[PDB]
């Protein structure tokens, strides 16, 4: 009952930051930047909020302003990223998911997305709106989305530059390569946005990485 | 191996926010907001970075532009505000605290302010420059900075909207009543900024009253 209310922060140019909240963990209210991503009139939801309620909140918000949700994309199976994907389904606006996303929301009982891609990138939209799949990192499904139509990128969960969080699902072993060749075919980089941290530039990619070697021999 | 860097963003009409970066604990690597506020050509540091490094880059810098450091101000007694009174006053450029915070210092084997002040208000700069001392909360000495002429308030470590984090000092029994009263004093503010989180409004002060009453009976 004091949850902080979502956010929806322009960011650039048809492309907005929405933030949203919640505990669990124990870190307490946890705040998740997701994007939403405007082509011409089509927005597109570059993760979830945590819940059906602030997806609801975002999509009214565009859909109110005259654009008319088109898709959403979820950049890992955490409720991070797929919150809202029950209520998509649910108002049969598209879901969109990684088979490895699908398949680990099958495990974890979770709704999934109503459509699969699949390999190192989807074109969600030609040209506009970029899935990559570094691999296994964060969680073993992770992609991030990136803007050609500028130079954005969704780090979602992956980039963890302050130390890599939740590890309950990484793959640490795998993590630091995923890293390495993220920030390689994404520099370039002019803004990449993180799951759980303030927006920054081509170096989150570099404090990642970097961050992620360390988890790699602290615990061996 | 690679400490993010300070950080020196325009907040203000001679108002700046500084963050600053160090591995806490078992809290992994936390960001510290600070501000450097100007006066005329005179420039003073609301709270220090960390270190001595990340002190000297703030105040070199703005000495390069012309503005003359003419004190630090440190909200209170842990490292980070008061990280970079060793610096200061190896330069002797002057430093101001609570005689809490001196105190609290002096205990923890730190180097004190060379400045000492009292009560409820401290002008640091008549006017221009409020101090505001709440109440015991995050730390026993526990101090705000008031702007008046912009309206913007620094809350420091005081202001934990997404829950309390380091309560080894903390005092949560009267936290609730300090916050009660600082929400209330400190209506009028739209650009409230807390130590470890984004800057935010006076809903900052909601909230922390509402971190504060919960660990109040999570701590019973
Ligand atoms: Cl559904
Ligand atoms: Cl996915
Ligand atoms: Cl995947
Ligand atoms: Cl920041
Ligand atoms: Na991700
Ligand atoms: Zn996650
Ligand atoms: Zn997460
Ligand atoms: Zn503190
Ligand atoms: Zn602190």
């Amino acid at each position: 009952e004091s949850l902080p209310d979502l956010k929806i922060e322009k960011l650039d140019e048809g492309v907005y930051v929405h933030t949203s909240f919640e505990e669990v963990n124990g870190w307490g209210v946890v705040p998740k930047h997701g994007l939403v991503v405007l082509v011409n009139a089509e927005a597109y939801l570059i993760d979830t909020p945590f819940t059906a309620k602030d997806t609801e909140k975002l999509v009214t918000w565009f859909v109110e302003r005259g654009y008319k949700i088109k898709g959403s994309i979820s950049s890992h199976f955490h409720s991070d990223s797929t919150g809202g994907i029950e209520w998509l389904n649910s108002r049969s606006i598209p879901t969109y998911a990684s088979e490895l996303t699908n398949e680990l929301l099958k495990k974890d009982g979770k709704v999934q997305a109503t459509n699969s891609f699949s390999g190192v990138n989807y074109w969600l939209v030609k040209n506009k709106i970029e899935v990559f799949y570094p691999g296994p990192g964060h969680t073993p499904d992770n992609v991030v989305v990136w803007l050609p139509e500028r130079k954005i990128l969704y780090g979602g969960c992956f980039i963890k530059p302050y130390g890599l969080g939740n590890l309950g699902d990484a793959n640490i072993e795998a993590w630091p390569k995923s890293a390495k060749l993220l920030k390689s075919k994404y520099g370039k980089a002019k803004l990449v946005v993180p799951s759980h941290s303030e927006v920054g530039d081509a170096s989150l990619l570099k404090l990642t990485l970097e961050q992620a070697v360390k988890g790699l021999n602290e615990s061996k």
